[PDB]
């Protein structure tokens, strides 16, 4: 319980807490103006590992139990986003601002995620006084307000070409709400300058219709009037109790971070702990396109949230009908706190495939969760083996993103439709693999195999091409930090200072399991806010001052990256020292015919693989 | 059901008519010396595919039925290996020989593998002939015949170091007969040579004990006696009719090489052909360590018989209890046909993760079966997708070799018991995928991403990495011979003539999955044997002279292989032409404490995907 998310109770605790101790006067979020003092969202601070460690393995008291709270402060001289420490529960007594602190300086306003209220406050200003300006081309290619189809808008980001942007390209949809939302593009898009905390102020600072770009909705209209512009017309045994799943071999507390979403504590093999935590830091999309949108996005999705956007598993269809159902509680964007019901999900999954062949099958504990932001959908899969082996999986799956089809759009993508294209991406994902295989103190190997040219023994006169293995024990971070689209070592483990029955180290492997989205050229003016993508895997000293590899505040702001996860690479040594694992996964998607209405699951997924090496002294038990 | 394996009633008169043709001097090779003539199997010849289509689709007469029959000459001035095309079934009246024809000439004798009477007679000689001679260093070291566990001799190839060798490492291992009885390597290897056609005047050419080579046994023993050997002691919706199955989605014929193991024919998604064979051609394996066996042992498994050692299925280990499970027939070095009882299992396997999101679930089509030598364990998975996918899957378990463990054992591989070494080895599998997308003309594509620096349209003093995609059709056959351990394009696929609605080329992809080993180097002497091993993925032209990658002629001499898998790519075009795709998986692995008794296939194995790319205009329907 000293990972358990907090309680709907706890949330409120916090909530009545800065209200009352906060000088600013408060508005609330979900209504809340950027000129506005808002409290964005609170969470669970999570605890030093010191204190928590000489808490759950030497009886010591559980550390301060903390949560971080997130507050716009809009309304002031110079607005700044601010980052609370209050604790400790179920009774605060104190808010630290850690701001300072955790970044070396202010957070910048602009960085901030987009509120919800900002987002219709937009809409309105779209649809109530810029749409109108262009009715007649509107009405020629889409039916626009005679008596025909409703259209919706899409976000998109980063906003803006530099730091200090807060610039949008929205693109106008039809309104068809069946079996794809952004799979009919109007080929509409503005660029909508919002940075201004009055609303009054934002202004479209260009429009992109059908090809070309226009200074304004006045210039296009007129051009229109003037047979000046063609227009396309567009058509349509285990337990859980509370954070703790426990079964005869496993044990393990699990969780959800509003902004870095599943994650999972102190796992526990057989009482044995592998890790102290496994958890999800950053999910990223890098699109491809000649459509403005699709030519600039690049996501850091906890920039809106992996927590805040699950969503509740369906009963049959997403886990197996017996499986068990959990919830989860969040105040993201509102005063009280929100119930998330069936978030998560844990079950008992027979492979059907023999485990061992006198043997028998393959029965595996899955924990399981669903993001989903605009109907695109990441299933979050972690499942545990009989043998000790850890699996974490990705799988993407539900509408893709569209983009209006005209001239070359084939060089960015695959027709899916008349008048769509589906523009290329790559999905990424960011994960921790806290291991502390046989205790803290962990040492990096890397073993792989050659073949050397060798004299036969009993014909001296033939050679053999030995096969042998090659050992190697990393002592840098620098090292053990391996590019994406690069080979690293087949066996790269991280061992304990003891070592087996056999005299072999401890260890625990890390086997990537994903394919290649293949990696920004690090040129681009945002690649720092998401350099964990330019390493397939990374290990890297713990420590208290890197708690994530990126940030919610990254995805608005990624020229200047608050987190700039290549920072941890420093040079610091990594022999015996308290590691930390970084496992980048993902994979290059070109969409195609097959991925409409819906992309499919149909494949194994991309993530990776832990695996004891060295660690038992035999095949381990099981019930 | 043209490509059904010859039935037991076939198997019979085949062996009648080869009687009759054969001379009165034929003996059953299950008790035949290497003198004697014998029919060493009898197995289904694959048809002409021009006939076979021409058949199913054309409503033309189907093909004659034809057997294989692969017979030892061993009586006779100079002996050979012939290969015999017997037919027509059920009534044969031909038997001609298509050796020369298919081999450019003769298959000397020595390549015919290894008879189980051979084997009998070569530990009849090591026990009664050999060992004896050691008798006092084998009371000492491992209780030889004094109240003591039971010997016995693990087999070993190639066979020499040279073409025209039958010179074999045999290992003594006690047969404790329980868990592994390969657990207990004693330190002694035979080298006995039974090349001579005549087991009297078989030899043992040197000796192995533990570290150190002698001559022979005796000087061992002679050696030991004047106390000059230091002796290390050792302890103690569908069905399926006759070879075909037909889901609501899916229909092939299913059947099982002697040799080349488990295959699909005619396979059709929704009534529409997309492969004409997808089969197994060759299992590998390359080991390494101090000691002889592991040393030498490079193994091309289809010379002892991935069918031939084929097993039951175990109902509710290896398949569900309720799945489907079908017998096989066979008949290699036996006169009289035999059954192998549930060799194959079919079953819908439901995913255990939803297939789209509410939503759909994901129920799959699982094609099993499992080869089996010496407890080592190859399961062979083909699983078919409700969308069109298939899935082609290896996992391995059972009992690994051990080795006794002595000097810089460590440099090939880890302790895994006392005296025992758990020597480095490769696994590799060559698959055999005829794709014929949309017909039998097909192309190859290959596609990939690329970042382009081009300046922001709406913002001109800014750059932009733009993402997108390379299209590049692939003209010739080196072209498309992608190296294992290379990078090589993310979406490779084979495409028919004919664009989808949308006008992309109606393609299947082939992404194969794998940790692959690490290719033998090209100047081993013998690699070109397994030479299909240097490349992840390979496109020839079919032809009827390239049936195989491998042959069962290749064990036993692989320094003159009578199968050179590169010899098919010589610079053919590949452009509108009947292509075959062979694919390479497989991966290293370093033995660890937890194989111990036995290794799990834990996690998901190697393999293959086979995706639908722009073949159909949408998501396909399901039935
Ligand atoms: C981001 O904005 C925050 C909120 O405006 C700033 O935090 C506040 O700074 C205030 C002004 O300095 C502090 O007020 C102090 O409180 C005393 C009463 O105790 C007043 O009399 C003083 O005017 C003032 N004292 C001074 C000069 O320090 C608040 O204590 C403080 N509020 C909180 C909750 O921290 C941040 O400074 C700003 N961030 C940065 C880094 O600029
Ligand atoms: C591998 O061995 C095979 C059998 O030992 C050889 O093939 C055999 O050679 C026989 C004698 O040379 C053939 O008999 C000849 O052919 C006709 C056909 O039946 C016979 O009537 C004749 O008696 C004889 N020729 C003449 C005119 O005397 C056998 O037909 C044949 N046996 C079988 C069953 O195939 C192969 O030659 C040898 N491999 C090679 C290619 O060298
Ligand atoms: Cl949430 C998700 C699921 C699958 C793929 C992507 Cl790229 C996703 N990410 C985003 N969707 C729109 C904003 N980010
Ligand atoms: Cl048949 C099999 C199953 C699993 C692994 C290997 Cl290397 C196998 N191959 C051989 N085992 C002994 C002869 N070859
Ligand atoms: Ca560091
Ligand atoms: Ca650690
Ligand atoms: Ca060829
Ligand atoms: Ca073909
Ligand atoms: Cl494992
Ligand atoms: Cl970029
Ligand atoms: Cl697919
Ligand atoms: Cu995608
Ligand atoms: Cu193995």
């Amino acid at each position: 319980q000293l990972f358990a998310d907090l309680s709907r109770e706890e949330l409120t605790t916090v909530m009545s807490f800065l209200t009352q101790q906060l000088g600013p006067d408060l508005v609330d979020a979900a209504q809340a103006r950027p000129s506005d003092n808002c409290v964005f969202s609170v969470e669970l601070q999570l605890p030093p590992k010191a204190a928590a460690l000489a808490h759950l393995d030497r009886g010591s008291p559980p550390p301060a139990r903390e949560a971080l709270a997130i507050v716009f402060f809009g309304g002031q001289p110079q607005p700044n986003v601010t980052e609370l420490v209050v604790g400790p529960l179920p009774q605060p007594s104190y808010m630290r601002d850690v701001t300072v602190e955790r970044h070396g300086g202010p957070l910048p306003y602009y960085r901030r995620p987009v509120l919800l209220r900002e987002y219709l406050d937009i809409d309105q200003m779209i649809f109530n006084r810029e749409l109108p300006q262009a009715a007649g081309v509107l009405h020629h290619c889409c039916s626009y307000k005679q008596g025909g189809q409703k259209l919706l808008t899409m976000n998109s980001a980063p906003r803006g070409v530099q730091s200090g942007d807060r610039s949008t390209w929205f693109g106008i949809y039809y309104n068809i709400t069946k079996g794809g939302p952004y799979l009919h593009p109007v080929g509409l898009e503005l660029l909508v300058d919002h940075k201004a905390l009055d609303p009054a102020d934002w202004t479209v600072q260009k429009v992109f219709f059908q090809g070309r770009y226009y200074e304004n909705l006045a210039q296009l209209e007129e051009q229109f009037e003037a047979g000046q512009v063609n227009v396309v017309v567009i058509p349509d045994r285990f337990s859980v109790q509370g954070n703790r799943v426990a079964s005869s071999l496993w044990t393990f507390s699990f969780g959800l971070g509003a902004f870095s979403g599943p994650r999972v504590f102190d796992v526990r093999f057989q009482g044995e702990r592998l890790a102290y935590e496994i958890s999800l830091q950053e999910a990223g999309a890098v699109y491809g396109g000649n459509t403005p949108a699709a030519m600039l996005t690049r996501y850091m999705d906890s920039g809106f949230g992996m927590g805040y956007f699950a969503t509740p598993l369906i009963r049959g269809v997403d886990c197996p009908y017996l499986a068990t159902y959990m919830d989860w509680h969040f105040v993201v964007e509102s005063q009280t706190p929100k119930t998330l019901h069936d978030a998560f999900c844990v079950f008992e999954q027979n492979k059907g495939l023999p485990l061992r062949r006198g043997g028998v099958a393959q029965t595996v504990l899955v924990f399981r969760s669903v993001s989903t932001m605009l109907n695109y959908d990441y299933v979050w899969d972690m499942v545990f083996y009989p043998n000790g082996a850890i699996e974490v999986k990705l799988h993407a799956t539900g509408y893709i993103s569209s983009a209006f089809l005209f001239g070359a759009a084939r060089r960015y993508g695959n027709q899916v439709g008349e008048h769509t294209l589906g523009p290329v991406h790559t999905h990424s994902a960011h994960y921790k693999v806290d291991l502390d295989v046989g205790g803290l103190e962990n040492w990096v190997w890397a073993e792989d195999m050659a073949f050397v040219p060798t004299a036969i023994p009993w014909s001296p006169e033939h050679q053999i091409q030995r096969l042998q293995v090659t050992r190697k024990q990393l002592e840098t971070e620098e090292q053990a930090a391996f590019p994406l689209g690069g080979a690293s070592p087949r066996y790269l483990y991280l061992a304990s200072k003891q070592s087996n029955k056999w005299g072999h180290p401890r260890g625990y492997r890390i086997q990537t399991v994903s394919f290649a989205g293949g990696p920004m050229p690090q040129n681009s003016p945002m690649e720092r806010a998401f350099s964990w993508g330019r390493y397939q895997l990374a290990i890297t000293q713990r420590k208290e001052t890197e708690p994530s590899s990126s940030s919610v505040f990254n995805q608005n702001d990624p020229w200047t990256p608050t987190v700039d996860f290549s920072d941890f690479i420093n040079n610091e040594t990594i022999a015996g020292k308290d590691l930390v694992a970084w496992v980048t996964a993902g994979f290059l998607h070109i969409p195609h015919a097959e991925d409409i209405p819906n992309t499919v699951t149909v494949g194994n997924g991309v993530g990776f693989f832990l695996r004891p090496y060295n660690f038992f002294d035999q095949e381990p038990s099981m019930d």
